[PDB]
Order: structure tokens, then C-alpha cells, then sequence
């Protein structure tokens, strides 16, 4: 009996999914987060202190609760994509994918030959159950999803392409780094920047691929909740907590 | 070169300090809750899925920061006491303390033989700095600083004679057991327990020592600094993670 | 929306609830037993190197699965308890009951007061999902489960004391123990202890009580099932694991 | 005195190696199977939830026994098999080794300068525990066996250039990686498969090289051993104790 | 095959044993002093930062080398002192033994009924191999070592009594507490404590059993050994590397 | 208020700065040296057992003390560096650094974009604070202190080119793997080595650049003390322990 991926189903469904990243890198902090109620979790592996068994306690303690997991791995790279894989996850965001070729390799890595280069290890790890799902050979790609995010110049520019892709079911779009990459660091509200994010959005919609985008500005996921993107993460654990804990403390000193 | 317990000193003074519960039980975590601007930060080891070794991680990482460590092992037992006085605590919170007999012992398990029956130990321990602190065996008491907690009706009773016991500097008041105590199981805001909780404040300070409560209500907190208690507790990070979270996914779902 | 403990409900049943005794105490190798099958999972706190923080972790691996967990406390110390409960804990098997007092004082410590002693701080802990579930504090008690140990002679001297006691829903016979206790250390199929524990079954069940035992030996839990026992522990994950490594190594040596 | 690695001299002794896959990542669970008797056991950086200071762990638990370690990293990346040389492994099954000239990249990856590219900061490290091993860096190329695998279509086409390799002590098929290749995915038995194993066990042997294998089917592992095989792995870990325990429930339900 | 004590043994001969302190509570950092030549190692459980998850993996560190483990509870608690045998301590050195009354339930504690308490749980256990070692129910008592600490004016006064107690197979001063207890709170070179200290060794070898010591300072180690000690400590791990480290510097500074 | 890199300061001073090498991979034993007086620490992620997530748990034990934080990665790959940024050090040495080129691409790997290709997720990180820190976007470059070892032929060759790299504020000699890329394995002191040694540290130097050195040798360190290095790390934290127990041990067998 194969793990469904809820979150590949509901990126074709007409509604968005609402996420929280987690950058906490804990099993215990990520648990709270497991129920606050959103539709996705984003694990996140490239900024925040996490390593493959900590991703791996902190799958464990998301799978009771309805919110769906996605790991994003520091960079794409084959080996750390087969171990996310073998501990189970299902949904993957992979930074700074820059053209088609890359993103074609990438989906190469997620599937089992022939269609991909995944490597076969699956009996001795989660994602089988350890060898307990019958047929996990036979089916398990058709539950990956692959989200790859554009942060730069040259993605966005080889935005058609990427999208293009078989197999690249949702593009990320990463303000932050976008906007420092167009020359204004740090402040994604600039009207350029806006732009951009805003054709981005559009042709990756065009292309019948599925708009995700990561904003803790609450107006500003609105807006891109409006222009139609499938995805939307709209806070940042470890922001939500300290700038909550300042404020506390500042209201009684 | 003894460190210097700031916390114990405010005491004496006329500000109150403002603090935070920590029940996120990550050196991580805690380190955010180092960063928000407490006064003092409370280590719970009651309630909170701590041991002696994530209590001294959250040591390590407070450390830089204004913040003053206070610790609350799960019970007054002694060899617990030792062992968090070992790793570098100054200031505890004993939990379920009912008679002044009972704080005359905890007096003497902080205390070095003769005034007490700590063991000697400490060269090999983080409290000492492993024998780096000059004459920390002729100085270490002075930097001590117990505080109580009366959470029961049988407290509330001895409350008089138990501030009265020389060596406590400090009582607190939890309203979460007291107000079970009475019969108002979640049900501090009844105005029985808020009688008992005043007239426990006036107590202490009549007794010339420090009244401590902790109150995630900010309005509720805000009377108990009006009523002169020296150390307050105005929130818990869990709490405030876990609501920040269910709210921001309600404003979206 | 408070968790029910199914374990409890199903003691009621006519059913018996076949287990599986856990001592490898890590979260990972804990989820492959919950996905083998068994009705209940004990967690051994007692003879296994398991702590607070390792026994969470396991609670939290274990959850999506159908097993209900059972953790066993090294003793029925009031505030071992206390934390056991916090971190999520409904059913406890307690060790070395000896008396009907003691197992009065153990009803008391997971009930919380007025009736009980148990601390109450369910806001900062995981057993109120840091207070996502509404009054947790009125309907806790409703859901815990207290089974005791009987496994020495004092203890079954007073078995029948023992399981009139209100609160205690089930009385567990430690072969192990037991044996040893009337002379036959290593040899609880001597016929002297068998007739005690058929015995303290039938004395049990009268009572109203579910009895409960563990036999790593399939032909004596069958027997066991026979007899009318509510919860047979049918093996040790350790046992298992290491008889079918060594029995492998030595059909190719 | 430099550690002997005695994996590599019954290699070049007559005898064949029983071996044990270890995928369970935790120093605790492989004690266990230091206890079972196997000749070697494979700690499986791969697709088991390894990290260095995990494989550490096992290998502290593993020393006591006669029980020899096999380490496969992730990939055959230089730094990362420095690392793991570093932390005191001798003896590496490299995976998708697919050409003499990566071969070749992994023997001096494992051999200190001239020879090799392996990094000088032994005095640190447990390789030579921490200095106590007199001239650690004269003697350590001595002691490394290298282990690659064969397991796709373009490591099989070069075959014999890689089983060529001087350096290379080990060449290991891998049933799962090899019949997917072949457009048999999860259909290791069928006949294809077979034969080119058998082939290639054949020509390994012809090289001078030791032949190795995994095959959790005793009696197919027979036959590799009589063929020649000179390190043959009988089972997994995880999958032996997972095959225990769902029996064993099923069984009693 | 029975884990044989070779300390108790080396004890009941008449060479004395050089022993180390270890207090830095992790698994890489006491493999260092395994390699160190000391004939034991006592992990400090009472006052250094350790648990039963970190001394089992010192345990398991440890076990490759000549040195042989003792471990340190931080009190002589019948509930941890089994879970320290069941982790596969040996011997251990209890604190504050002030009675023979005491002394004799200690030996209760690490005896299996009838002969003694400690609670019967083996086969889940490292001190049995995971029941590999046949009939150690019959034959782990012949390898128990239980060492006392008198430290205080009552066990001074008791000396004698405790000295005989029958399973008292050494008896450890630890000077610094004893040296407090007696008025000369960090002058333990004092000739009132040093008059007690040789007293006492006399005492305790007249009764047949070792007499254990620490000493940090070389030549009255020297003395001790002289006296007739069977297990002394000639350094504390931490001290040594503290001391070295801020030597180092100051030669630069 | 971003922190300030001291250590970037001293090197632009005349003053010379004390170093030792931390390999015990812990943040206890790590805060042992933290109160040793060095002006900075090597978290050696290169050749010691360390990972992100202990380097973090070092860098908070190290902050409450004087002595600056320097961390060395396993190699200078760009993905690794950000998280070594992302957690917060301000100062890396990079190993194996052979060219002008790949000290640029170094200098990029740590600067923000326009100047450099550092990924922005300053947010979710301890390096600003979780978002503490005030516009630490447009003023992280300026606190990021970039040091290269050059340690084989080709850097050797390329050094006067590499130290005049921008941003390269030093250039550090790795003597043991410099000494065996020259034949001379093991064997620093021989006279070509030291010969390339101190041509090295005079090239570096009249570029206007710090020049670095590890000697655990302490009249080898003064000589490059008194050739002008400006950072000279004068031991090794495993290797002063690891000397230290084994010399007392001696002493005593």
C-alpha cells in the first residue's frame, strides 16, 4: 500500500495550498507546526541547520497530521536527492535550477530506470517501509512530485524552458533571491522585482505548470494567491517566533 | 573570578524583571529566546521534555546574551539539585514546595558543608569553570539563588513560614496547580484564585522577599507587576509558537 | 479534540490486544515495529536504555500507525510520571507493585487534583498538543490507563487488594520476576510459578481487572490467551532480532 | 601498532566472507549484530540514514568484535572518503564505480602522498587514535582495501578495466542496480540477470580479484559462494527483523 | 560466555590499578583516554554531565581497550543501579554509604533474587548480549563489583561495620567531601584529614577488602600506592585538559 | 547591530593571534578551550568528526568567551559554505586552494549578490539573528574574514597570484600536507619544507596579506612567530589530551 502524495494531487486540484516553512531543524519545534493546520510544510535543508537524520526525525513527527511534507535539499545534487528519497520523501524543492538541462536531470534522478538514474535501495529504507509497500518499484514514481525553484537571472530567463519540462510538476519562485540577483537586495517590494514575480508567475500558469512562492509579507501572498499561484507559503517558523518574542518582551520594557 | 548572578541582584533592587518560560527544549530554540530581550529566561524541567543534558546545551547557548538562566528541575530531590548546580545553574525554581522545614532543606542542598550538604565536586564541573574559578569553594553560596514554588493549598497555608526561611530569596505562585488545588481546574481567572493569588503577593513582600508568577495573559501579568511581584513571567514560547502558527494558517484557510 | 486511548477501550472488549515489547529504544528502529502489525507497543523504560527524550521520540515515530503504546517507567516515582504523561503518555505499566497503598498512590499520580496529584502543566506539553485541544485539563483523567505490575511475592500476597483497586484497569505478571521471587531464577515454566500465575489470572479476572503477562514463548502466550488474559506481549524486539542475526550466521558457518 | 585490517587478508586467503548489511544507523542496534558472527558487516552510508558521526558511533560499537566493517559511502566523493578513512574505516565499498579511471581516482583517494591524494591530519584523527599509532603514515596504504561496485550497464561494459585496476581488492555486483538496468526492475531471477552475474563473478575472478555479492535468498547466496564469491553479504538488517515481526504477529492475529 | 570481570579480578590480586577520572561525558572524547594506558576508567555519573544513553556509549567506546570501566551513580539508587547493570556495568563506585545497614542493601540491589533485589529484565539487556550469554541469570552475580564511597563523618564512624559487610569488595575515600565533613572544607592536605585518610586505608585493608583513593597530585598518589591502595586515580580527565590547554597559551600570551 | 569579526580586525593590526586546533567534535569539550585564553578556536570540519549541526553547537559554546571562532570545512564547496555562513562564522579556512581562480570563486561563495553568489535566506538564520540583526543584508560582506590554505605544489606555485586575490585576507600553510606533496611525508622539519615554508610566509606578507601557520611544535611555532605570521595556532586540542594521559599513565606503570 504506496504512500499517496496528497500534495502532487492537490497541485492539479483548482484550490492553492497554504505552507509554512521550517526552519526550527528540530522533531520536538517542528511537531508544534505539524498543528497549526497548513496544507504543506517546507522542511527546508539548504538555509537552516538541518542534516538527513534530523529531516528524517522531523518526517516522523509530521506524518499524523494532515499537513504534507516537502524537503528542499541544499542544491540538486544526485547522492543527497537518493537519500531524501530512501528516508520518504515524495515532494522535493530544488534550489538555483538554472536551465532545462538541469531540471531534465533532475527528474532523472527521482525516477527509477528506465525512465530515470535513481538508485535501487529501497528495501532497506523508509520510503518502501522497508520493503513492506508491495510494488514500490513498480509505482513509486508516479508519486514524486519535483519543484524546482528559479532564483536568478539566467532561470528566469530560461523560465519557458524549465517549466517546459516533463516531470517538473511546480516552479518555485524565491524572492529573495531574485530580487538581490536583479540589483535590489532586500527589498522584494520594489516594483521591478514585482514585475517580474508577476510575468514569472504568468508564464509558468501558461506553461500548465503549478506557481509556488514563499512571501512572510501577509499582503504581499495575497496578491500572488490572486495572480493564481498553486503553492503559497505565507510564514517562516523561526521569523514568526522571534519577532513574536521581541514584541512580548518590548510591550514590558 | 566567580561569575556574578545578576538575576539574585535585580532582586534586591526595585525593577521587576521581565522574563520567558522555555519549553522548546533546544539549545537551538532556546538560543532565538536569548535573543529577544528577557530578563530572565525559565529552563523548564517539570514540564517540558528536558534532562540534564539539553538543560546544559541551553546553558551554553543563553550564555552571550543578557538573559538570566533560571532552571526548574522536575522535583527538589537533591542529587538533582547537585547535578544542575554542577552544570553551572545559580538560580532554580523548585516546584511543590509546602513547608519551611522543606525549604530549610533545599537551603542546605545549594549550600557547601558547613552551612549545608552540597558535595564537593565541583573542580571537574562546568561551575567551577573545571578548577578555573579562584576560591569558588569559599564563594559559590553567595551567588546562589533559590526561589520557590507554592502550587497547592497546603503551601498557600505556609506561606508565611516558608518566605520566612533564610536562603529564600524568592517565592512564586503558580496559578495552573493552585487553581486545580481549589477546585477551578482551568479556571485561574475565577475570582477565588485571584483573592488567594493577591493575597499571596502581599504576603511575600510583607516577608521582605521576592514574589515571582507566571501569566501568559498580559493583563493579568500587568496587575501582578502592579502588586509589586519582583519577577514575572509573561509568556511561554510554546504557547506563543503554536498560537502565531494556528493563527496566520486561520487568516489564510 | 481530545486523543482517545483506544488501548483502554479495547481492555473493556472482549478482544485480547496481542504486543510487542520494544528495547532497542531509538526512534528508527521503533517505526519498523509499528509497522509490523501489533495491537500495542510497550516501551521499556525499565530494562531498556531509554530516557525521557528517547522514549518522545519513539511516541512521536509510533503515532501514524495503528499500535497503541504502552511506556514502562524504571518505577512508579510521582514525578516520573508526571513527565511521562506530559510528553504524551495515556497507558503505563508500572513495575515492583507490591501493595494496595501503592497502587492508591499511583491512581493518584496521573489524576489530576483536586482527586490526584499529578503537576499540571498541559499548556507548555505535548499531551494537550501545547493546548490545541480544548479542555484538556476536565477530560484527561477519562483517558488514562494505570496497569501495574505484580511480579514478587509481597505483590502477590496482595493481588487480590491489589486489583480491587479503583483506577487500576489491568494487573501485569512478570514471569521473570516472579520466578526468581519464589526460587526459580531463570525457570518460570516450573511448575510452582505456573500455578501461580494461572492463579493470579483467575484472581484478576474475578476482580474485574484485565490481566496481562508477556511470554516470549509462543506455545505458553497461547496458553495465556487461553486463560482469559486481556494483553499478551508475545516478544521482545531485541530477542527477535538478535536470535534470527545469529541463527543467519550460523547457517554459513 | 598500526590496526590490521583482516577483512583484506582472508581476501587473499582462501577462505570466503559471511557478511551481514547494517541499515539500521544506530551504534545500539549494531552491537546487536556484532554479536551475531558474521564475518563482516556493511555499514550502509548509502541508503541506510547514515552520517559520519553516526558511522562513528557503530564503529566504536563494532571494535570489541571479531565482526570486520565495510563502510559504503553515499558516493565516492574524495573529501567524504577522507572523512570516513579519517574516523578509522579501512576497508570501503565505493558505489558506482562505472570506469577504470574512477577506479583508479578511488586507490589514491585512499593513499597518503606520493602515491595518493589523501589528506595528512592523522594526529587528529582516530584512523591513527590520535598519534598513539607509531608511523601510522609509513604503514596506513597498507591496511586500506578498496571495494567498488559494478551495478549498471556502462560498469559492467568495463568490467574488466576496472576489475583491472591495481588497488582495487573487491569487485561487487549489484543485483538490484544491474537487473533494473537491464529493463528488469525487480526482476533480479530472471535468467539475463543470472547469466551476466555469474559472467562477471567469472571474469572478477580471472582479474585475481575477489568477487562479491548481496543476496538476502539463502540458497542463491550458496550458489555465489560456490562460484567463487570471496565476500558474500546473507541478509539485511532491517529487512530480517521486519520479516521477525510481522510473522510473528501475524501468528497471533 | 559470560562478560568476566577483570577488574574485580586484578582486584583480588595483588598488583594495585592506575586508574583516570573521566568527566567530559561523551563517547569520541573517552575513547582518547581508552588508549591512554590506565588500568581503569571511572565514568562519572554523580558530577559530571552524564546520563545512562551517554555512559553506554562510553561503555561501548571503552570496551576495545585494556582499561576497564567503573561507573559512578550520582546517588546509590536501587532503580539506577539497575539500569546501569542492565546497560552492562560491572562495577560500580557508590556514593555516600554512611551505614553497613546501607552497604548491605547496596549489595541486595546489584544481586538477583532470592539472594538480592535487582529486578529481572536480562534478556532485553546489553549486560546479557541480548540473552547471547547462556545462564547468566546463574552466574551474573559471581562477576558484580560494588565499590563504596565513605565520605562523610557518619561512614567514618561506620568504617568498620561498612568494611565487613559481605559483597563489599572495596571501599573508596573520596577526600575532598571527607575532608569538608571534618571542618577543612578545601584543605585536604590538612594533617587531621590525612591522619583520618591512612586510619582508614589501614581499616579497610585489616578487613580485607581494596581501599580506593583519587588523587589529582602525583606524589601523594605515590604514597597512597604505598599505603597499600588496590585501585587508586592519579588524574581527572578534564583537569589535565584544561590545565594543559591554558598552560599552552600562557607560554604565548 | 551585526556582529563585528575582531579576528578580521587583529589580522590589520600589527598584534599576532593565537590559535588552537578543536578536533573533539563536542560543545562541552569545546567550551573547555573556550576558557583556555586563545585569541581564536579551529573548529576542524576537515579532519575531525564534525558536522554542521556540531560545528553550531560549538560556535554557541564558544561565543560567551574571547577567542574568535575560525572553521575549516571539509572542502571549499560553494553549497557547504553557505550553511557554515548561514549558521553564523564570519571566518573560514578553506583547504586545498591551488589557484588565483578558485580564490575568486571563494571570495563569490561568501559575498551577497551583485558582489558575490551567497544564497539569500538570511531570515531563517542565526548570522543575522533570525532577522534580529538590522539591514544585515547590506553589510554581511563587510564582517566575512576569508582565509586559504595553500598546501600542495600548484598553490605553492600560484601563491603570489592567490594572495593577491581580493578578498583573500590570509593564507594559511598547511605544513603537513605541504610537506608531503614534497616528498617529505611526516617530516615538516626536514629542510625543504621549512625552506618553501619561509619563502611562502615572506610572499604572502609582501602582498600586504596575513600569513598562517599550524605548529604543534612550540619552537617551531615562535619561528614563525618571529617570521612574521600574523595567525599561529600553537597546538591541537586532541593531541595535547591524547599526550598528556598517556605521559601520566606512564608515570605510574
Amino acid at each position: 500500500d504506496l504512500p499517496v502524495n496528497r500534495f502532487k494531487q492537490r497541485l492539479r486540484s483548482g484550490e492553492a495550498q497554504i505552507g509554512l516553512w521550517l526552519g526550527l531543524a528540530d522533531p520536538y519545534c517542528a511537531e508544534l507546526a505539524a498543528n497549526a493546520g497548513f496544507d504543506w510544510l517546507l522542511l527546508d535543508g539548504e538555509h537552516a541547520p538541518n542534516d538527513l537524520r534530523s529531516l528524517l526525525g522531523q518526517l516522523q513527527a509530521l506524518a499524523p497530521y494532515p499537513g504534507q511534507p516537502v524537503i528542499r535539499p541544499v542544491q540538486g545534487d544526485t547522492a543527497l536527492i537518493k537519500q531524501l528519497l530512501d528516508i520518504g520523501a515524495q515532494t522535493l524543492l530544488v534550489p538555483m535550477v538554472d536551465s532545462a538541462a538541469q531540471a531534465e536531470g533532475l527528474v532523472r534522478a527521482v525516477r527509477y530506470p528506465p525512465a530515470g538514474v535513481r538508485g535501487v535501495g529501497s528495501a532497506l529504507a523508509r520510503a518502501s517501509r522497508w520493503n513492506s509497500v508491495a510494488e514500490y518499484l513498480n509505482h513509486a514514481d508516479e508519486q514524486m512530485c519535483l519543484l524546482v525553484q528559479v532564483e536568478n537571472l539566467e532561470g528566469l530567463a530560461n523560465l519557458d524552458a524549465i517549466a517546459a519540462v516533463e516531470g517538473v510538476d511546480g516552479v518555485f519562485i524565491g524572492p529573495a533571491d531574485l530580487s538581490a540577483a536583479m540589483g535590489h537586495r532586500g527589498n522584494p517590494g520594489h516594483p521591478e522585482v514585482q514585475a517580474a514575480i508577476e510575468d514569472a508567475i504568468h508564464r509558468i500558469r501558461t506553461a500548465g505548470k503549478a506557481a509556488g512562492i514563499l512571501s512572510a509579507d501577509e499582503t504581499l501572498a495575497r496578491r500572488y494567491l490572486e495572480l493564481g499561484c498553486a503553492f503559497v507559503a505565507v510564514g517562516v517558523d523561526t521569523s514568526l517566533l522571534m519577532r513574536s518574542l521581541r514584541e512580548l518582551a518590548g510591550r514590558f520594557k
